[PDB]
């Protein structure tokens, strides 16, 4: 079996690049960041435009979402993340620390940390309820690409353009495992049940990890990806997919277990840089550079 995603709303709105889109958890809404300085929050099943979040002094990398949906957490080039009251719009909190952009932001589930990663090269833990920055990991020699808690939040997954991966145990703070040629990686996921990593690198491949054996089970590769840090996703509602972004401006979607191109979408007109996947439905929104600006919500069957 192969999906079908077509095409059903193209959200216009964001006066920059879009950097990063993100599925509530409950599935209502999606949240887009943007070089433009602004978050936006579209609902999720029509694209209908919500509200438009400001405060950040410079554009924004990264958006994610607490686990009850209510609540925002932003990564900007200011230097800071902030925490967003996602019904009022109104900032609670500014996350102050890191001494260069912020790229990367991810809370736990359980929904009282985020973590961080900067240009600065350290991954930061913060506490969501005072804003405090509870240590600072001393994580790579280089920029940090993505950050991600797994899913009962004992550990951290970092990556950088370093050229590595790295396991933290959130509590103790110490590095766990180095997954180390070593292209930059310029994404990296737990897997929904946390025992696999999905990490791209800027050789245009992403590879599936079993990083407690620290063995790499799958390659994902005939997409273009040499130059921006791209997010790619695990799709579980139907069909068991990879999702990415491409730099030839297409939504590319792999067969998990097979490794074979199942789909390729096409419709926006700049490097697709963003991908997320509805948590309950089969649907897909993409977001592209300057050239294009808008984010797309493609719908399938399986
Ligand atoms: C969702 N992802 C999170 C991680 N992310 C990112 C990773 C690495 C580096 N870097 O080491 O250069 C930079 C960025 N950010 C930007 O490229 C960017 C910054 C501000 C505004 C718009 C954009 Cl697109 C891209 C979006």
């Amino acid at each position: 079996v192969k999906p079908n995603y077509a095409l059903k709303f193209t959200l216009a709105g964001h006066t920059k690049a879009v950097s990063s889109v993100k599925f509530s958890p409950n599935g209502e809404w999606l949240a887009s960041s943007s070089a433009d300085k602004l978050i936006k929050i579209w609902g999720a099943y029509d694209g209908k435009f919500e509200k438009t979040i400001s405060g950040h002094k410079l554009g924004i990398s990264d958006v994610a979402w607490s686990s009850d949906s209510n609540l925002l957490v932003s990564a900007s080039d200011d230097k800071t993340l902030k925490i967003w009251d996602v019904s009022s719009g109104k900032c609670l909190k500014t996350l102050k620390g890191h001494s260069n952009y912020v790229f990367c932001c991810n809370f736990n589930p359980q929904s009282n940390l985020i973590v961080s990663g900067s240009f600065d090269e350290s991954v930061r833990i913060w506490d969501v309820k005072t804003g405090k920055c509870l240590k600072t990991l001393p994580a790579h020699s280089d920029p940090v690409s993505a950050v991600h808690f797994n899913r009962d939040g004992s550990l951290i997954v970092s990556s950088s353009y370093d050229g590595l991966c790295r396991i933290w145990d959130t509590a103790s703070g110490q590095c766990l495992k180095t997954l180390i040629d070593n292209p930059p990686v310029s994404f990296v996921k737990f897997s929904p049940n946390g025992k696999y990593i999905l990490a791209a690198t800027l050789d245009n491949t992403l590879k599936l990890w079993d990083y407690s054996k620290g063995k790499c089970l799958k390659t994902y590769t005939g997409h273009k990806n040499e130059k921006y840090c791209i997010f790619a996703n695990f799709s579980v509602t139907g069909g068991k997919w990879i999702v990415s972004g491409s730099e030839d401006n297409l939504v590319y979607i792999w067969n998990l277990q097979t490794k074979e191109i199942v789909q390729k979408l096409q419709g926006h007109t700049d490097v697709v840089i963003s991908t997320a996947c509805h948590p309950t439905e089969n649907i897909i929104a993409s977001a592209a550079l300057e050239n294009d600006k808008t984010i797309k919500l493609w719908k399938s069957d399986c």
